[PDB]
RNA sequence: CCGGGCCUUGUACACACCGCCCGUCACACCACGAGAGUUUGUAACACCCGAAGUCGGUGAGGUAACCUUUUUGGAGCCAGCC
């Protein structure tokens, strides 16, 4: 794990803030079609991170048309340029997996200003 | 017994009882009903969820007009939230 740690230090990014499971963040996501690069913004909450280092991933659900959509990405990619927190909602958790089975009114996060 | 004639009478008969005519069945067609159910539609009702929008309450964030010091603070406004 010492050396673990020391290979992927390099790979490990720094663009990165500090958010938690609550927030609401958006994502620069770059897809590649090999012909063409886009940078599309998915916007939703974080349900949760979980990892170490630079096995961590987190998650980020949304609601686009009535689907609950359900998005994880690894932290350190060099294709996602940016990561957007727009609010700092509150909770009491780090997993919000009950967020699934909620609908809108009741999936709403408080936010706080800190 | 048959036939004929005269009166009268009843009749749903009038090529006039060798008349008319009821009902079932067979055949064909038509329309309708009931029917295990199946399929559409309307209109409400009881709950759940709930867009936009008005209204109400908040608004430590943002804010050219107004007052203030002018060096900034306030009033008000807005985003946003409920
Ligand atoms: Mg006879
Ligand atoms: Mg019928």
């Amino acid at each position: 794990n010492p050396l673990i740690q020391e290979l992927t230090q390099e790979q490990l990014r720094t663009d990165i803030p500090a958010f938690r499971p609550g927030d609401t963040v958006r994502v620069h996501a770059k897809v590649v079609e090999g012909t063409r690069e886009r940078i599309q913004l998915f916007e939703g909450v974080v349900i949760k991170r979980r990892g170490a280092g630079i096995s961590e991933t987190y998650t980020v659900r949304k609601v686009s048309n009535g689907v609950g959509v359900e998005r994880t990405f690894p932290l350190h990619t060099p294709r996602v340029a940016q990561i957007e927190v727009v609010r700092y909602g509150k909770v009491r958790r780090a997993k919000l997996y009950y967020l699934r089975a909620l609908h809108g009114k009741a999936a709403r996060i408080k936010e706080i200003r800190r």
